[PDB]
């Protein structure tokens, strides 16, 4: 038993790892087969990061002007290109570390795993949920930027993301591997504001059936509700309304512990309005958002 | 900027472990060079951990009875030896990806990445803090047993701990490499009793410096308090008294930041006496004493 948030293995992401230096500039890159991804900012000088025309920046640059480091190994570059705001450095050499991968575009609410890296070097694994607003609340410093998130389907690994910027509120932003951003978001240094976040209401509920699994029963009774009068107590606690198919992702997690989806949704309606009254639910004073189903089937039953 | 509890990259451990099996039971090794440690009671039926004589157990075992995995390949086990609650089973092959590698025993309030094995496939990564009663919080499965927890200076790989059981309280409990329990705890299903736990006072502070780093500033007052006034505070809210290898320990953050570890126990000693009142640092409801100082130093600068 336990419930912790838990990170996907890293060692498949580990070697696809690089450094990609321009000019002055170093961040990470990820080298699948011959083409080594990394944010276009490393095109960016200081001044330039202000108001970059990216396509003129690109114009300047030559493949000897991308210094791509696989360790203590130089890789030669033999072709470039811009695609969103990702950039495609064509390597003379095929990683020979390449997983078996994919790349995904993520939904507010799901989760994936970050490897957290500087200089082409692993520091760090973490999870971080994709929030409403789409950003993340991660933990980035100078240089992180090219760090990945993924999740890992037993070999496969699905590439969802891409770290390019942290936005005024402390929160982080990227983009998918094709390069485009998750969010209203723009790889420029200017203000930049983030939209109003809302609770992942499905991920509540999922978090309330790995507390159940694990010895928790105060919050649970015979009262129930309909999804209709549910979504009304959910608005005014900005919470994301719940749909049948939310409901239905539910139903292993309902099946397994016997308690109903409606059963459990009249149980955090009571929650949100009573409060917990100085209790914890799995070590936390809080209700937690960034846990999917398919996260607690993963430690709750596999 | 940002704070995360963040675990190693796993991919040198991941390199190492192997499944083992004895009869029906299945369960994790961890293979470094040409030996699989693992947990002892893989020789145990369900039957036999109520009340296991291991050494007579072990007796009746032969190399043929233990079945090592990596992957897909049989290692053939040619030797087999039990070193408390450890058992060390010698293979004809040498591991190639055995990195470099220590066995070290932490103390208490120390943390570790766990790599959470099935099947000696890894699932999971998460950091785990040693409490002061030797048990963790952590999220173990049937099967689990044999899962490592280590740190990672550069390229050494230090391994710490071992997963042996769960005690009646949903907490977890395991060895060192070399096999002895961290804490009273036997390899016996029979319920067992954990300490009453102290909180890991230098780590509380640690974490108070990560959330300033991080522009949670709302519990710094303009007090600075002694470490004697301080410790009055600790022994009533059962927080471990502050010493001076603590304060000294804490120098890199106080330096880091301005602010002065009496100045930051004064923010303590307030948020003890007076509670969080619902409020949050680091979107937490609670103080929490699971981060070390390396941890927040290694982490807000990015080695
Ligand atoms: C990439 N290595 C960094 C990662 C940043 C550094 C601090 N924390 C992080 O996550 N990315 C950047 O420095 C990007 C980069 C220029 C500016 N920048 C920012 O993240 C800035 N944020 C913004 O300007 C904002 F708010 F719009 F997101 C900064 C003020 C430095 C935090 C570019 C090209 C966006
Ligand atoms: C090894 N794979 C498991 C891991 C357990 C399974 C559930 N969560 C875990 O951490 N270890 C065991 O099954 C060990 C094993 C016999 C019994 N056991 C326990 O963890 C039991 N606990 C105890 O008896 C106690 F309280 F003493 F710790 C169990 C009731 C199954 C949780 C031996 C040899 C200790």
């Amino acid at each position: 038993s336990g419930f912790r948030k838990m990170a996907f293995p890293s060692g498949k992401v580990e070697g696809c790892m690089v450094q990609v230096t321009c000019g002055t500039t170093t961040l990470n890159g990820l080298w699948l087969d011959d083409v080594v991804y990394c944010p276009r900012h490393v095109i960016c000088t200081s001044e330039d990061m202000l108001n970059p025309n990216y396509e003129d920046l690109l114009i300047r640059k030559s493949n000897h002007n991308f210094l791509v480091q696989a360790g203590n190994v130089q890789l030669r570059v033999i072709g470039h290109s811009m695609q969103n705001c990702v950039l495609k450095l064509k390597v003379d050499t095929a990683n020979p570390k390449t997983p078996k991968y994919k790349f995904v575009r993520i939904q507010p609410g799901q989760t994936f795993s970050v490897l957290a890296c500087y200089n082409g070097s692993p520091s760090g694994v973490y999870q971080c949920a994709m929030r409403h607003n789409f950003t993340i609340k991660g933990s980035f410093l100078n240089g992180s930027c090219g760090s990945v998130g993924f999740n890992i389907d037993y070999d496969c690994v699905s590439f969802c993301y891409m770290h390019h910027m942290e936005l005024p509120t402390g929160v982080h932003a990227g983009t998918d591997l094709e390069g485009n951003f998750y969010g209203p978001f723009v790889d420029r240094q200017t203000a930049q504001a983030a939209g109003t976040d809302t609770t992942i209401t499905v991920n509540v509920l999922a978090w309330l059936y790995a507390a159940v699994i694990n010895g928790d029963r105060w919050f649970l009774n015979r009262f129930t509700t309909t999804l209709n009068d549910f979504n009304l107590v959910a608005m005014k606690y900005n919470y994301e309304p719940l749909t049948q198919d939310h409901v239905d992702i539910l139903g292993p997690l309902s099946a397994q512990t016997g308690i109903a989806v409606l059963d459990m949704c009249a149980s955090l309606k009571e929650l949100l309005q009573n409060g917990m009254n100085g209790r914890t639910i799995l070590g936390s004073a809080l209700l937690e958002d960034e846990f999917t189903p398919f996260d607690v089937v993963r430690q709750c039953s596999g």
